[PDB]
């Protein structure tokens, strides 16, 4: 559950701003832009989190979106 | 270097707030208050990074308090 709350938050405005179609191209310049738009508490958390899980995030984000269980498959919740 | 920097923060602040033969009980208090001390950015990170070291940095704390090297002995700064 550590990373669990931020991953959701971080996975959950991509959802919200991003279309279901996006390429890998344009989910990484998201991400890489995703945790400057987390309330100012989660900021250096959210990098850190996007730091250690953006490959597996690209490679699912591609697929689904759903951050409750995108957290979930790549083991953020737990 | 993931929780280096808040680390050597969080220990900063202590060893710039507590004097040097602070209690067990003192240093607890002061670590489970010594994350909303820290810029906006940090919070959440910080109280991720105490949950998880807080006995050793209890522990140790006891002895030194040079952020620098406490995070050094706990592991933080790689």
């Amino acid at each position: 559950a550590g990373f669990c709350e931020v991953c959701k938050k971080l996975v959950g405005y991509l959802d919200r701003n991003l279309e279901k179609n996006s390429t890998k191209q344009e989910i990484l310049a998201a991400l890489e832009k995703g945790c400057s738009f987390l309330p100012d508490p989660y900021q250096k958390q959210c990098d850190q989190f996007v730091a250690e899980y953006e490959p597996v995030l690209i490679e699912i984000l591609v697929e689904v979106m759903d951050p409750s269980f995108v957290c979930l498959k790549i083991g953020a919740c737990p």
